[PDB]
């Protein structure tokens, strides 16, 4: 009933990495790193494998800090992302045909060219919370109804 995908938030002391999508679904906001798990293949390993084709850099270890599950209405497939961070990165931020990463200070997140759940979650996540989400949306900039709380066990 629902389907897998990853997103990864390179977050250290004073600043985050953020990537602009150019095509596809969610183009046009800034986000973390991620998408569809495959086959065969395990969450975080999919994290990572997705931090690198859309950023150019390599994580090990990264930490999971949250899990959201969003509806679209009219869609019938449920989305359940699985949230990771890491401060610990190695290759430079990479823009390709399919992304533009840039750095962020913590105070000028763009909140207002991110998908709108975001202004929930993230504060969480700059204060080092983890945390269980669930946000129906009507098409992509209108949140209906929505649930979120903190967590000890992602
Ligand atoms: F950007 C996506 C890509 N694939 C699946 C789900 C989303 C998504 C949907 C709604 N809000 C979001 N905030 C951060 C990611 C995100």
């Amino acid at each position: 009933a629902s389907r897998l995908y990853t997103l990864v938030l390179v977050l250290q002391p004073q600043r985050v990495l953020l990537g602009m999508k150019k095509r596809g679904f969610g183009a046009g906001r800034w986000n973390g790193f991620g998408g569809k798990v495959q086959e065969g293949e395990t969450i975080e390993d999919g994290a990572r494998r997705e931090l690198q084709e859309e950023s150019g850099l390599t994580v090990d270890a990264l930490h999971k800090v949250g899990q959201i599950v969003f509806e679209f209405v009219g869609e019938p497939e449920l989305m359940d992302v699985h949230v990771f961070c890491t401060d610990s990165i190695q290759g430079t931020p990479v823009e390709s045909d399919e992304m533009r990463p840039c750095w962020f200070q913590l105070d000028q997140i763009p909140f207002k060219d991110m998908w709108p759940d975001d202004s929930y979650w993230f504060p969480l996540l700059l204060q080092k919370k983890k945390f269980h989400g669930y946000f129906k949306f009507q098409g992509q900039d209108t949140i209906l109804d929505y649930t979120l709380r903190e967590v000890d066990t992602v």
